[PDB]
């Protein structure tokens, strides 16, 4: 009956990104992780590289599934008929931008939005930072999922 | 079977925390709101008057339900079989102290933490601003459920 | 002869600025809105400054120009030395409050910062681009003017 | 005929407060500071008062006065809508964003916030009483009246 | 020849503040923690057990030493012939009156000030919180030293 | 030996960060500031003219000196012996990615983060905001070294 969106770019995913889809897992009867992809910018990973290293990662977990999509995520949302969003924060800085869309997409659709504290471990880890760090050879290992560390080191080299 | 606990002092319920209500109810499918008790701090409106007057907001949330309770916050969560609680924010402040406790909440009990936006037109109204308002013949009639309003006039005269 | 100066690109202009605005026109003599030329966005410069005039109508005391380089050369070539900005956030707070300083060290220049009504508090002229452009209904959020001249855009 | 309130306990009066009040007397006709009665604290309501008003001899369009309850039935009560308030930090403008929005909705009176001076910017009354208290030297963060005045509260 | 004061009330010790201490002792030639007692109101531990709790979890870092006092931090800092202190950071709030104290004891004494983020794992401990906690009952043993967990349960109980 | 590193572009260095290398500098036994060259990113004064600058500024500061480089910054700092890295802050949001940053380079390299306030008077100067403002005439001569200020009219004209 009840369920939420998880979405993001996954770029690749993050441990963090993990937990929120675990505790989202744990509170919702469904869970659709939703990857958002830019029809105008690839990132480092293809769609198809994104949503294996995101199934890999949460095949513990029998009631989420993984799908792209582009455009307003509301839209993502409803087309599924559901209306909640679940995001990971980390400061209150994010709390601001992510505040204002969590309101849009409330006005627009009606879609509510959900918020949840990231776990202190995986608290200082993003996609771009990880990706950063990698870049320039520093160890990320602990910071990513089995299912990402060496193809994202692949990717570099 | 999944729910959460909206846990506040309520004194009293404001638009804001009945925003959060009907949104938590949308979500779940069960919500408990939590009363606190606190044998020091006695505010305006005793325990019954609180639950009374949150029962008359949510007279159309058949699925939430108003208890109230002492002590550890995720003693009274995990007691009634749940371990999600939901908290409605309004600024990246209220973040601090709350991700404070919610990573506390984790780490004791194991319980999740989700914070909801409330509404903009809410978002600057609480019990504490409210009642001090009103204290000095501001109207806050706007802010309040109906039935709230009512009851805080006669504390008044 | 009081007087201020609204500074922005207004690309377009929301009903978050109109209310800032008219807040500004009503406790100052004298408001003046600064559109940024900066070449680059959605709608030209003059585009930009006839729909602020469309929808401040109703506003005597304001007039609407463009400009480009210091905002504090703009203000004070006007005799005036005061900026209103409109806010949202303690994060807005930081950024403006670093060029407060700035303009305030380098020209003598005051800014008065004034928070948004809550109902216009999460609506950003990107942000409402961004949502029409993927079909989202933000006519609750822009002057009808402007809302009928942003689908004529993308259509 | 432009007005503006500026609010405070004032308990004492700062170079942080002052460089506000300076500032709103530049903007506006009329500034009105309004010290809050909320017995309790260092200073009586009048010693306050005396020491804002020898620090403000220089602005001839300022007055002080006194008062409680809503901060908004003393600004309308005196024909204005604006409330002058200055600012340090974005945590500050978080719970002032409260009341300036609260008070907006009560009564239609507008709230704008201007930074602090950088220099007066980690001046606050309670930590300047704390500080000379344990005989710290904040003598150049306040009035040279204010200062002499503090020294003879603590001797 | 460097050295810093670590300054707090210490009442008890946290992982979090042994975490400061343990990187000041890294980076400065001598660390004295400063255990600041408020003359007019006690805490829940004595001077003499603050102490105790602190030097006993401080046992392998040669180069720290543990005073109190009261009054002006300025003052305990210079009386020593240092002008640094380290203080541990959680949030961009903490920086807010936190900076207004280190800009105040700049302008006064010449005394500099030193933050340092907390380690992720003890980021949502405090002394106030734990002690609340543990008041009714919650599991802190993971958030403080051996030194301290038993000792405030015997005072709590 | 205790030491700091005080990372940054300095393009130009301004009043604001000579203010934290001196700190810096009165606080360790040696500090070095390391200039980022990036490939990139071409702003508008030569490595060689960034240098140049600081070491005019940094000129009564003996136990400073300054260096370039590339890549990852805990790279730098280790392979000079150090592990220690002094940054300036202005605000609690500089506070938020900066505490990211801070918590990543811990992670991978064991490498500590001190935050320093600027003082207030060089707390609104960037070199972002003082070019900007240079190029259309305003006047910065209070907020750089003197002869920064000289070179950058060169650049300019
Ligand atoms: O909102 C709160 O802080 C709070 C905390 C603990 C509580 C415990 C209860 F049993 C009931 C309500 C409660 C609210
Ligand atoms: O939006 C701004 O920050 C901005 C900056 C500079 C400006 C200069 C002008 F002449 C006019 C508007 C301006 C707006
Ligand atoms: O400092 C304040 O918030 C405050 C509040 C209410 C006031 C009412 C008055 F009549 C005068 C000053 C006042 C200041
Ligand atoms: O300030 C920075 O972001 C930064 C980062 C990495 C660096 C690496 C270097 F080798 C030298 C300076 C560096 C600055």
């Amino acid at each position: 009956m009840t369920g939420a969106v998880c979405p993001g770019s996954f770029d690749p995913v993050t441990l963090g990104h993990l937990d929120v889809f675990e505790r989202a897992a744990a509170q919702f009867d469904e869970v659709i992780v939703a990857v958002l992809i830019n029809p105008n910018k690839a990132g480092m990973f293809t769609v198809d590289e994104r949503i294996e290293m995101i199934r890999e990662s949460t095949a513990d977990l029998p009631n989420l599934r993984v799908e792209s999509g582009q455009g307003l995520l509301v839209d993502f949302v409803r087309e599924r008929g559901l209306n909640a969003i679940v995001k990971g924060l980390r400061t209150g800085t994010d709390f601001e931008y992510e505040l204002q869309m969590a309101q849009m997409n409330k006005h627009i659709a009606g879609v509510d939005t959900f918020f949840v504290a990231t776990a202190p471990a995986y608290s200082f880890v993003s996609s771009s930072l990880a990706k950063e760090v990698a870049t320039y050879g520093g160890d990320v290992s602990a910071l990513l999922p089995a299912s990402v560390h060496q193809r994202l080191l692949g990717k570099l080299r």
